[PDB]
């Protein structure tokens, strides 16, 4: 058995990381506007099979106007690697960020003490993502709430820029091309705020715009779900991907150097 009692699925690759499903099959089920206290309501994915332990949990906020189906491709897409996921609506469509944060919490809290698969979810290994105002309200519930695992703010809007408080794992992914939250006065100067001491990480898509997040994308899919599994999971097979190097390859037993160069 496996040092690490939280690794779900077999040994992690390129492949499987970018395919649209990972190894476990996904259900899903609703919590109704009325029903969902603090937040709007949402849809729940989850892992159907049990029988490998429970699972670390996720809330996944949409941005400002936006529903849901903006963000639904995330739910099936991380579920099936070994998550509780949650895609929430928020409780009017012009929530600012840092009511978005709130409502994350929520939906976390409702997820873990009264939905109907609380049974497979640790409530001890929570995480946040959010496209736009829901990834600037990413950052706001991971500065709140320092028990947090992971953090994933996806080409966020926020007026806030210093974010030197937060001590959650935070992946940063900024959109090159992105006119509506530039990633030179919103992405950038978040993660250069982030402390060196807090594990981070900034990804920009090449040539994309806001909308990015918004559809099925291989490269938010695979580091979302290494970053995840790497800091919900303490799952450090999945650090190759994060941090590659040549001795990931079998035949190479240790690599040093003085890069980059
Ligand atoms: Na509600």
């Amino acid at each position: 058995m496996a040092a690490n009692p939280y690794e779900r699925g077999p040994d992690p690759t390129e492949s499987s990381l970018e395919a649209s499903s990972g190894p476990f099959s996904v259900s899903e089920t609703s919590v109704s506007r009325l029903s969902a206290s603090g937040f709007g309501g949402g849809t729940i994915y989850y892992p159907t099979t049990t029988s490998e332990g429970t699972y670390g949990a996720v809330a996944i906020s949409p941005g400002y106007t936006a529903t849901q189906s903006s963000i639904a491709w995330l739910g099936p897409r991380l579920a099936s690697h070994g998550f509780v996921v949650i895609t929430i609506d928020t409780n009017t469509t012009f929530d600012q960020p840092d009511s978005r944060a709130r409502q994350l919490m929520a939906a976390l809290n409702y997820l873990v003490n009264r939905s109907s698969v609380r049974s497979r979810i640790d409530s001890s290994r929570l995480a946040v993502m959010g496209h736009s105002m829901g990834g600037g309200g990413t950052l706001r519930a991971a500065e709140d709430n320092p028990s947090l695992k992971a953090a994933i703010p996806l080409t966020p809007w926020h007026t806030n820029k210093n974010w030197s408080s937060v001590r959650v794992p935070t992946l940063i992914i900024g959109a090159e091309n992105d006119t509506i939250a530039p990633v030179s006065s919103h992405a950038k100067p978040f993660y250069n705020s982030l402390p060196s001491s807090t594990p981070k990480a900034y990804l920009e898509l090449n040539g994309a715009s806001h909308f990015a997040p918004n559809s099925s994308n291989t490269t938010i899919g695979k580091y979302s779900i290494a970053w995840l599994k790497r800091f919900v999971d303490n799952d450090t097979r999945y650090s190759q991907f994060l941090c590659p190097a040549p001795h990931d390859d079998s035949a190479i037993s240790e690599y040093r150097s003085t890069c980059p160069y």
